């Protein structure tokens, strides 16, 4: 399959980290009991992210290996509540979520 750069109708990843509302949708896709809420992007950017823990993304293009890398950093840290739903169902164990989820371990003692 092609890959492109990161554009949709005035709409990039810097906006998606930095607009929270948009963010919230794109979570949604796995969190909730239903997956009607994946966007025309965000099915393909939550697709990714753990294929950044099952290969390191090396199947990817460069704007999804920088971009789903740069996006769990802040996702950790702006929505550390549903990031714990996240790793849960991509990381049963912790073996690798933790290597980064500890700049805020938000997993109160």
């Amino acid at each position: 399959e092609e890959k492109y750069t990161t554009k949709y109708d005035n709409v990039n990843l810097d906006e998606i980290l930095a607009n929270d509302r948009l963010l919230n949708k794109y979570v949604q896709c796995l969190l909730e009991d239903d997956e009607s809420n994946c966007t025309a992007d965000g099915k393909e950017l939550k697709s990714v992210i753990p294929d950044a823990l099952s290969n390191e993304c090396a199947k990817c293009n460069e704007k999804q290996k920088e971009g789903t890398k740069k996006v769990l950093k802040h996702l950790i840290n702006h929505k550390p509540d549903v990031w714990a739903q996240l790793k849960a169902k991509y990381d049963p164990d912790g073996t690798y979520s933790k290597k980064y989820e500890d700049r805020e371990k938000e997993l109160h003692q």
